């Protein structure tokens, strides 16, 4: 039960929100971000359960462990201060991630098969504060982290 099925981790720089989508989301497009209020535009992808959305308080650089799981984790990630139930569709499978620093990254997280699922986002407040000061993603200490874990399961 509970089984991990597909694991990747990314580094990235990120000062407010780190946003997760489908490859083939509207926000993964020039167009989306050369228009105004692109903001409300993040927030109704996100209320359609198009994007999931991290917050961080302060600039940094922070590793994000995504798995997609048979079910909901046996076991919560040992120091998380926070833990939220909210879902997605992928209607490619194709998981990938930006930031409102880099709208552009289309940084490929995980290929999963395309549909619906549930997504428990996991966050330290505390070890994210460890890493304000990184310089880089290759500076990021290979033994710490990660600051937050996002686990998908099919939404039945």
């Amino acid at each position: 039960g509970a089984m991990a099925e597909e694991v990747a981790e990314i580094i990235l720089p990120a000062s407010t929100w780190i946003l997760f989508f489908d490859a083939s989301c509207s926000i993964n497009s020039p167009a989306f971000w050369s228009t105004n209020d692109a903001v409300d535009r993040i927030w109704r992808l996100k209320i359609a359960h198009e994007l999931v959305l991290l917050q961080v308080v302060l600039e940094g650089y922070f590793k994000v462990r995504c798995i997609l799981r048979s079910s909901a984790p046996a076991f919560e990630m040992v120091n998380a201060d926070v833990s939220e139930l909210v879902s997605i569709v992928l209607p490619s499978g194709r998981l990938v991630a930006c930031t409102t620093d880099e709208p552009t990254l289309n940084r490929h997280v995980l290929t999963v098969p395309p549909g619906r699922y549930r997504v428990l986002r996991e966050w330290s407040v505390h070890e994210e504060s460890k890493h304000y000061d990184v310089e880089s993603a290759e500076a990021y200490p290979a033994d710490e982290g990660p600051d937050g874990i996002i686990t998908l399961w099919p939404e039945r």
